[PDB]
């Protein structure tokens, strides 16, 4: 699971906002570093925490990659992103993953749920999982 | 990092050891039941836990994922196996993970250590960590 | 908790022995799901069925989860062993040292709705131990 | 230990303390990386060059690790602050809850080689608490 110092919406934040990341094998240096293990995937949206916040006030929708949950929220518009895939998923620490680079523009749709005592005050609800992007 | 109560080699035999092997999306329920999140790629290498301890012995090589690693040990024949992909990586927990199945027929390449005082005496060196298959 | 158990399950195993052995051997089975030895615990020489009862006593505030209102406390003591971790510092549970400290106490166990995979036979079930009296 | 830290910076962000405030609010900086409260932790109150300097003397057998030889015991007792946990039924890290216990006492420290990640000015570093005397 998740590093016990950041709350959910912290860290998704972590490692699915990113306006301007460099290329993946740098990109998610920032994300491994606070795990045992290389990450398999990520993408990056490049947007703001404010704007994902934003579409958690969307209607509610059936998650894709979570069926049995109706929390999830699409985006109105495509946005850019990065999307990283571990090249050597045989890595048995961080010192060495190596990520292959896929710009895109998509829909994303997170799940959003009621923010922890240790977020900002100023979103009640924030996003908790990058779900799929479409 | 893996469950605690096993060794690196009893947490080896239990990813990628599995002689007949079911479906991915039901054989890999054996490895989730024992994690907070599904498992994103998994190869399953049908064959025993005894071979592989053989293949341990072959001459070191280095490890194709870990190039700081020169302990890893290529199998001389290639050996049936089933490769499973998380098709919803989005996934939240391990209730509804779904895999595709991709068999094949490759050598593999294994990182051997010395075992640890819970495993058993009748293997002085095992298998740690599955690297890569070719 | 490893995760392939429920919240009961992982309770009995800690918490219920109706005869353990010395701390140092009785902690070994709990201490191997773990990557460093547990400081301090109790088992409870009781039945899961005895604390099932108590779940069924009167709800009490939670003393240490004060926010908690789903516990209960046992109307008698109960035998029972107290391991205390001598050597603290132990980097690894490879050699885990206990006292013991028999005795008998009351318990309060928080209880709450089972989990889908426990057993569908015990609709509400001990989910932690939060103190002993 | 949080895979971002070093040993040395975890044993820093444990066990050296200039001037710790009250313990309830002095462990919430290491709790906030845990699951869990901790359930002991001893505050050194020292600097990190004064450890480095223990490490330096007679290397002793580890009290709490006995198969390990690169325990160095501090010449002289040093105060500290002892913190003891409350309400160890706490589920989660929203309340830990401790009791200050001000003391002066020998400690015991494990010392390694630095890690990569840590500063190439001390060789040598303390990498875990075994015990205080
Ligand atoms: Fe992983
Ligand atoms: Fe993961
Ligand atoms: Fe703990």
């Amino acid at each position: 699971m998740r590093p016990p110092q950041f709350t959910r919406a912290q860290w998704f934040a972590i490692q699915h906002i990113s306006l301007n990341p460099p290329r993946c094998t740098i990109a998610m240096r920032a994300i491994n570093n606070y795990r045992w293990r290389c990450k398999n995937q990520n993408t990056f949206l490049r947007t703001t925490f404010a704007n994902v916040v934003n579409v958690c006030g969307n209607q509610s929708i059936r998650c894709p990659h979570n069926r049995t949950l109706n929390n999830c929220h699409r985006s109105r518009f495509r946005v850019p992103l990065l999307h990283c895939d571990l090249i050597n998923p045989g890595a048995q620490n961080i010192s060495n993953c190596r990520y292959a680079d896929r710009p895109g523009r998509r829909f994303y749709v997170v799940a959003c749920d009621n923010r922890d005592p240790r977020d900002s005050p100023r979103y009640p609800v924030v996003p908790v999982h990058l779900d799929t992007t479409i």
